[PDB]
């Protein structure tokens, strides 16, 4: 009954050279992995150690174009660093950033095999840059390529090719990225929970409204559940995951789960706007944690307040590790209940449990 850690501090390196305070920060990572020492679970987790993805593998989601672009970022001057980086949607670049991305995502792949293999029962990833809103072609959102949509790839790539992967994005963003990888896949359940504000809410695009069910084979596997109207917390999540996302989960049956964990819907978060508390998480991972035979790996995506992102996923690793759940402390806001009742209209189609 062992819970996987990874953690490398070569990620640390990619960095942002015209602004030393840009909040995607090198020590992210660091301070989550300093509060588990701090709360002796370190020596609790068997270390899982990173690995380079290989060109291949990010195939598995990524055009070459985009993939040899990123690359070749490795060996460019400060100049086209700078450059390339202004071309897309909210990405700094330096020299190191192809490297952690390569990282990020092979440790991610590690944590994968070693739970598919029966090494650990579930793991967490402790990596940057985060994956969630790069596409098949393109950086976006701080993110090169998609480490957690590689990572569904990439396990069925080692078991069969219609594993079921459930992935909860509980980032406070959309992850616009990994619904359009699925968006077309049966194999692949997207849920995705965000602040949306009607579109204006970064990444500000309509695809991540909850009438996006997915197309094709997919009509049906890509769950949206958009928030709108300021602040939301602990009541309107756990509401969530009762009404949509467990019920839909359970009926998929998921043979594995990762959790695109991004931690800027947490109280303190200068960015999402929320309060989503370390115990909230802790729920929400334990609720997870039923499901695919408690195969479940927790990858770091978003989060920016320091103290609260190392608080809050040092709180979902004490669940893996078998901890009892925290208790918790409201009625729902009107609004979340018009979300939730919105996403009900757009999957009660598709899901028995609906
Ligand atoms: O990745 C992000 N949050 O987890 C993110 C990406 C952006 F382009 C802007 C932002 F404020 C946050
Ligand atoms: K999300
Ligand atoms: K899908
Ligand atoms: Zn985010």
């Amino acid at each position: 009954p062992i819970t996987g850690l990874v953690y490398d501090q070569r990620m640390m390196l990619h960095h942002n050279m015209w602004d030393s305070h840009h909040p995607e920060l090198p020590q992210r990572i660091s301070r989550i992995f300093s509060r588990h020492e701090e709360l002796r679970l370190l020596s609790r987790c068997h270390r899982i150690p990173a690995r380079l993805a290989t060109e291949e593998e990010l195939a598995l989601c990524h055009s070459s174009k985009h993939i040899s672009i990123i690359k070749s970022s490795e060996h460019m001057k400060p100049r086209d660093l700078n450059r390339l980086g202004d071309e897309y949607n909210s990405i700094f670049i330096s020299n190191e950033s192809y490297t952690c991305a390569l990282l990020a995502a092979g440790s991610c792949f590690n944590s994968a095999q070693a739970i598919l293999t029966g090494q650990v029962r579930n793991a967490v990833a402790i990596v940057r840059p985060p994956g969630h809103h790069a596409e098949k072609d393109t950086a976006c959102g701080f993110c090169f390529f998609n480490t957690a949509a590689l990572t569904a790839r990439y396990a069925q790539s080692i078991t069969r090719e219609s594993l079921r992967v459930l992935i909860v994005d509980w980032d406070v963003h959309h992850g616009n990225g990994t619904q359009h990888i699925f968006e077309e896949d049966d194999s692949v359940l997207y849920i995705s929970l965000h602040r949306y504000e009607d579109g204006a809410f970064f990444p500000n695009s309509e695809d991540a409204n909850y009438d996006k069910v997915g197309l094709g084979k997919g009509r049906g596997y890509n769950v949206n559940i958009p928030w709108n109207g300021g602040k939301m917390g602990d009541p309107e999540y756990m509401a969530a995951f009762h009404h949509l996302v467990m019920p839909i989960a359970r009926e998929f049956a998921p043979e594995l789960v990762l959790v695109s964990a991004g931690f800027d819907a947490a109280r303190g978060d200068p960015l999402g706007g929320f309060q989503v508390t370390p115990e909230g998480y802790a729920h929400l991972t334990h609720q997870l944690m039923s499901l695919a035979a408690g195969r479940v790996l927790i990858i770091l995506e978003g989060g920016y307040n320091l103290t609260s992102i190392s608080e809050s996923m040092s709180m979902c690793t004490s669940m893996l590790l078998g901890d009892s759940p925290p208790s918790l402390d409201t009625p729902l806001k009107t609004s979340a209940t018009v979300s939730i009742n919105n996403v009900l209209r757009a999957h009660a189609p598709f899901w028995s449990s609906l």
